[PDB]
């Protein structure tokens, strides 16, 4: 019923992680390494971080009831990025490109 | 309505002359009959557009910013759902959504 | 201070991740890749998975409110190991050795 | 109550003759006076042992399995808190805790 939804959501997640979109997806593969980047205020501004490895773990853990919940985390990931950064920063451009793939594939599911 | 105040400012921003180049297909409902898109309402169960959002906003219908975001995203998802990716209107939806998602994510 | 006992919790996690314990801690660094190992029953038996990187990620994100919450997850990680496995499989021996490090350092906090 | 019955079986097992070689220091309270221990009650403010636990099981003072766990864990935790890591009692505590943690983990 909605296990078919989550099966399609799993397919989206594979696409998002795939090599073809890697030039814009790579900054969302792992949690932002605030420490390495020298960002003292990242966890002050982003209360609930999110990234695709996390989304994958929750997928495998069956933590998502339905596709809305999947989509809420994926959008959280992008919004965090837009929230933290100025609009001229390369990571924002990249988030936009990857959200295009996501919004498209998520619109086409049953 | 503190959080909704900024949502109303976003709406205003989406309707402004500056984004009209790519915002205009979303001002009114899609005229499916006029375009001869006979399958539009078969595929799109819940049509959405900026004037409908504005109508809702003017009437104090949004409870919180999450309801407002849901309708705006509904508008874009509808566009993406119905259309092939090569179509200009999808390129325009994406350009308008970038404006929306950015301004939404800076909500105080 | 809850942040002072969370600082200590952090110290413990650093201890758990250190090289002295790598011989036994390594099966707990990442989540158990059930899908990759062909453990079709794993997620049926284990409703809430845990591992050290998931703890680290929750620490970093300030998801833990006190030390008792930190400890609950670490014990969940080990319980899951004990629940899914027979008592003679090596991963059980390794879990015990790592739990023995954890419980001791947890006991020593103010 | 289905699970308190399974907990009682666990306590039964912790108290059985099998595990006596490492369980005996946990059968009754630490006799601090006898051992030569000025500071045991300063450092350990919530004493616990298997007999204590046994009474609370008989008196039906445990609401669920997790309250039962908490007490058994406390007993061990006390032993680890008070003692240096090389003490024979710590090694015995560990052997017994390995029995407890395993059977608790198999609770249906
Ligand atoms: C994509 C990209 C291009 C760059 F040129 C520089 C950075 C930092 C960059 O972002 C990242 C680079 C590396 C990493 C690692 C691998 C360490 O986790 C993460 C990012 C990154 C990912 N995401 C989702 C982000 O939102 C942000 C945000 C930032 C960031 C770095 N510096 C800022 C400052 C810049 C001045 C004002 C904000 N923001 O870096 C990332
Ligand atoms: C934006 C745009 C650019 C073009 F070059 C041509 C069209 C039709 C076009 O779209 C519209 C033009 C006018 C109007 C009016 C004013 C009548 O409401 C609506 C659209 C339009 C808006 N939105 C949101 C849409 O999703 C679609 C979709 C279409 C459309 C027309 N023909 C198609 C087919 C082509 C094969 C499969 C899709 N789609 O038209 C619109
Ligand atoms: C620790 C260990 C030693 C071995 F000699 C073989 C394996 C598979 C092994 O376990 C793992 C190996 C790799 C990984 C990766 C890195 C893929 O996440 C995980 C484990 C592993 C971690 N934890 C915490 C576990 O509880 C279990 C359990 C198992 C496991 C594999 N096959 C079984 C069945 C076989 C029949 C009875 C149990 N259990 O593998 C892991
Ligand atoms: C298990 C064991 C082996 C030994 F070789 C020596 C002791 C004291 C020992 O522990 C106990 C021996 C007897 C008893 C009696 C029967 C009197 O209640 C208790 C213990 C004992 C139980 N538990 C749970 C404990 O936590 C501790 C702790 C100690 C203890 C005594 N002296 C020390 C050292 C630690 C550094 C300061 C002196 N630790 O003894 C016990």
């Amino acid at each position: 019923k909605l296990s078919e939804q989550l099966k399609h959501c799993n397919g989206i997640l594979k696409e998002l992680l795939s090599k073809k979109h890697a030039a814009y997806a790579w900054p969302f593969y792992k949690p932002v390494d605030a420490s390495a980047l020298g960002l003292h205020d990242y966890h002050d501004i982003i209360k609930h971080p999110m990234d695709l490895s996390t989304v994958k773990r929750k997928m495998e853990n069956r933590d998502y009831r339905d596709a809305q919940e999947f989509a809420a985390d994926v959008r959280l990931m992008f919004s965090n990025c837009y929230k933290y950064n100025p609009p001229d920063h390369d990571v924002v451009a990249m988030a936009r490109k990857l959200q295009d793939v996501f919004e498209f594939r998520y619109a086409k599911m049953p």
